[PDB]
DNA sequence: CCCCCCTGTCGCCGCCGACGT
DNA sequence: ACGTCGGCGGCGACAGGGGGG
């Protein structure tokens, strides 16, 4: 629960401080390699494949291979070309209704909480967004990588926090080009009505509590057994 | 495109072959580690702390570190006690209304394709899902890592293809533990009026066609020149 | 028949939170 | 208020293996 950001929503001259937080913590256990035979921990050393000598991180040049198997070293001017990462602000772009963003695009979510002193503007903006029911699409620059996103409010009963849902660039989302479904499919009318009771026989209400990763809990119990 | 796997939905008697595909391909450019002195692609060697020698992938042992840091030598036979991952079926569990999954949980989107020469069952399932307007929650499994998902249908121009959206285990979604907002701040109606004025002055409608990553295009042009 | 893409590691840099002045 | 210090986490790259042609 340690922050990752400290910027400010800024559409004009507003600049409400916000502390971005990771909204999805993976309880999945990450293991570690080791040379158990001799009881020796493992480390990775970068070694030349052709010249065959170990090297340090500095020497290796970030290189790109094209269809011709070329290699170009990326210099500092590539960083200098885009100045957008130099900004520590979530530069709001536009305000749109929340219904205009499909669930196809959502990629990740973070929770924004403010600097304790500037709570007034935070709550005022969140209240205005909730009352007028508006998306607030923004930009986002975390660790020098500009990702589109969307800022939308969400009441939590006692408190109402606004959150940022990162978005995939509209071009990235793939388009389904499947000719099999295009060919005509004919179904007799009495056939369709049968499936209704089939699905209705299993209908229910989505409850988060019931579902749980049996694999992970079993692994946790097993490792507890090992110790 | 290229399928990630090819299984078949299954809830009791019902069955239907499906052919999943990747629906989010990131065209961000992958580079390779090279060093100027010789311009040779880097190579990685697994090297041993205690014994100070290269130790193969096969000769490498997996382990775990707990709070105390004590190493734990794990074995493959014991971990594999779970038999579900061996299943190659999208074993549907229940059917629920589509509007009962908040956008918090959606993780990845995957297309579906009927496999057999006949897609009658697939089309019928898509039609019933579209009519009744109910999501179908499934225990999607892939690459021996079972992960909860949900089946939903959405038309794309020419087809009524249905898609499976992976989901986050509800215990994964954190909560906003923040005692800084529960405090109530005095506010004035004029403040709300001016705030609404400023907010709606900049209001507009979503036009995704004009949204692109400037950095990616800049890098593409730079590499094209080089 | 296959070569691509998940998945897991590793190492690294960059950033935050508390202690002390 | 301001300066130090240690720790935590995105992420870029590689390696391995599966299941797709």
């Amino acid at each position: 629960m340690r922050a990752i950001w400290t910027g400010s929503i800024a559409f004009g001259l507003v600049n409400v401080p916000v502390k971005v937080y990771s909204a999805t913590a993976d309880h999945d256990i990450r293991f570690h390699q080791v040379h158990a035979k001799d009881n020796g921990r493992i480390r990775y050393k970068r070694v030349c494949e052709a010249c065959g000598e170990v090297v340090d991180y500095r020497d290796l040049a970030r290189a790109y291979e094209s269809g011709d198997g070329q290699m170009v070293a990326i210099t500092d001017d590539d960083i200098a070309s885009l100045p957008e990462e130099r900004s520590r602000e979530i530069e709001v772009l536009e305000f749109v209704p929340a219904a205009d963003v499909d669930p196809m695009m959502f990629d990740r979510s973070y929770f924004l909480e403010p600097d304790s002193k500037s709570s007034k503007s935070y709550v005022l903006l969140a209240k205005t967004l909730a009352e007028t029911d508006r998306m607030a699409i923004v930009h986002f620059t975390l660790r020098n990588k500009t990702r589109l996103a969307a800022l939308r409010v969400k009441d939590f009963g006692k408190r109402e926090v606004m959150m940022v849902h990162t978005l995939l660039w509209p071009d990235e989302i793939r388009d389904p080009d499947f000719p099999v479904l295009d060919q005509k499919v004919e179904i007799k009318p009495a056939e369709l009505k049968m499936a209704g009771q089939v699905v209705d026989s299993m209908a229910d209400d989505f409850n988060p509590d019931r579902y749980h990763d049996t694999y992970q809990e079993q692994l946790q119990e097993l490792i507890d057994t090992k110790l």
